[PDB]
């Protein structure tokens, strides 16, 4: 089986798991619509008592089943719960990630397209607010191919097509290398890259300043103290720590039987904290209030993550010198942080098939790919398929398996053999408190919110068509594991 080369690479790799488009993309949106402040204290509370169990229990169960040469969910939970309705909950690792990847990839490679135009300088040319903003909308609009009538139908550009088609070998070349000389060898440059990306636009954001505010103001909004928030908070604590998606265990399947995870989980989920709560709540946000006010700056954040994202912010940076460079180095960051996320999420596809079913790195890689990219010319196409995907796998999904790997390994496997399993040649031990959380605080903390979110937030014809293909993904991936059985 491959492992993980150095400790360094293994706590990269990690990190660039979590560390992603969500930490610049999706939590400044989320802070912002949530008070700011008052979004933290719950934020704080759930990576405490979900975010960080979480990812020990993940570390476990995947360096438990690597042991056994299994990567992936279909076979650790059996390896965990002898039932074979183990295997069956055990699909939503595989479904998960690869629902997430078929627009996530996509998402990634507007970066990249973004990143090459405003580096080119092919960007839209202001005059001396919707008189700015007005030529960015419409350039992410002919980007992606905004629907311009009633038809749901994503018209995407030829350059966003071949874009697409680059970044997938791009994210082929380095999964096709393998654990160590592929997704570590990456890890080492662009984590570094990333880090050093973030600090200079944070840096050059914090020199803002506009008649109608500062970058101060913003940064005095996100850090001054309703079931929804709680919801939220956890919700984005799950999605920044790629918790539920079953990428965490595939990434921890290749850590040496007896090396540490309790330092290791903790060290990567504190850098993706880091990235996400001290870079990436830096730049989005108080750019904007230094332009707009914090009135002004929630009601562009409740416009969306890719309204502030991919129009609000070069549209900023179009206004300070040298800002379509800025763009440039923002667009950037935000392909490498979505590289060494989407690279992360379709390894367990690849691990499944290798494992599983034995192919080799290079057919389980390329056969991967084969399915996120046909599967993404959905979320090309459909408008709003790819909402309905982040809903069901990303959003649902990864809180309902948050959930379930709990039970079967705290619960079901037993809460002293995991708690062994955990600890078993950890640098350092979790702290015993944790134990009483992981095995009452924690299922007992999503089960009351999930609880509340299915009876309370849940209840066009064109979601069906999104829903019937992912339903159709997962009885595929039923048949595989049952393929798998077989075998054997
Ligand atoms: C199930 C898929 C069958 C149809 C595959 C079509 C592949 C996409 O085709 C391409 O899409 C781009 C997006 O508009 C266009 O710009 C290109 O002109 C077109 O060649
Ligand atoms: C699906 C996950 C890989 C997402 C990643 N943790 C992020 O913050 O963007
Ligand atoms: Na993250
Ligand atoms: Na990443």
């Amino acid at each position: 089986r491959e492992h993980w080369a150095t400790r360094l690479g293994l706590i990269l790799a990690m990190a660039g798991n979590a560390v992603g488009l969500c930490n610049f993309l999706r939590f400044p949106v989320q802070a912002a619509e949530n008070g700011g402040g008052a979004f933290m204290i719950p934020y704080i509370i759930a990576f405490l008592l979900v975010g960080i169990p979480l990812m020990w229990i993940e570390w476990a169960m995947g360096r438990y089943g690597g042991a056994q040469g299994h990567g992936t969910t279909p076979a650790i939970f059996y390896l965990l719960w002898r039932n074979r309705f183990a295997k069956i909950l055990g699909v939503f690792g595989l479904w998960i990630p690869l629902v997430v990847a078929i627009y996530y990839v996509y998402i990634e490679s507007w970066t990249l397209g973004f990143a090459i135009k405003f580096l080119v300088g092919l960007v839209p040319e202001p005059p001396p607010p919707d008189s700015i903003l007005r030529p960015f909308k419409e350039f992410l609009y002919s980007y992606i191919g905004v629907p311009k009538g009633d038809e749901p139908i994503l018209k995407p550009s030829l350059f966003a097509y071949i874009v697409f088609l680059i970044t997938m070998f791009i994210n082929v070349s380095i999964l096709i290398r393998g654990i160590s000389k592929g997704i570590e060898r990456f890890a080492k440059i662009a984590m570094p890259t990333l880090f050093i990306l973030a600090v200079f636009l944070v840096i050059r954001v914090f020199l803002l300043e506009t008649p109608n505010g500062t970058a101060a103001d913003g940064l005095n909004f996100l850090w001054t103290p309703d079931p929804g928030v709680w919801i939220a908070a956890v919700g984005a604590i799950f999605f920044t720590l790629s918790l539920g998606f079953g990428a965490i265990i595939t990434y921890a399947s290749y850590v040496r039987k007896d090396q540490d995870i309790v330092l290791s989980g903790l060290t990567a989920a504190t850098l993706n904290e880091k990235a996400e709560v001290i870079l990436g709540g830096s730049i989005s946000i108080p750019a904007a209030v230094a332009f707009f006010g914090v009135a002004n700056a929630v009601a562009i954040a409740k416009a969306g993550a890719f309204n502030l994202g991919f129009i609000t912010l070069p549209a900023i940076f179009s206004q300070t010198a040298g800002g379509t460079f800025l763009g440039f180095l923002w667009f950037f960051l935000l392909f490498f942080a979505g590289l060494t996320s989407s690279i992360a999420i379709m390894q367990p596809m690849i691990a499944f098939l290798e494992d599983e079913l034995k192919l080799s790195r290079k057919h389980a890689v390329l056969w991967t790919a084969a399915i996120v990219f046909f599967s993404a010319h959905l979320v090309m196409f459909l408008n709003k398929s790819l909402d309905e995907m982040d809903f069901w796998a990303g959003t649902i999904g990864v809180v309902f398996f948050g959930l379930t790997e709990l039970i079967i390994f705290f619960w079901i496997f037993g809460a002293d053999k995991a708690w062994e399993e955990i600890n078993r040649g950890g640098i350092i031990k979790v702290p015993r408190i944790y134990y009483y959380v992981m095995r009452y605080i924690t299922p007992a903390f999503l089960a009351v919110l999930l609880v509340v979110w299915a009876r309370e937030y849940i209840p066009h014809w064109t979601v069906w068509i999104t829903r019937f293909y992912i339903i159709g993904l997962f009885l595929f991936l039923t048949f595989l594991v049952f393929l798998a059985e077989r075998r054997r």
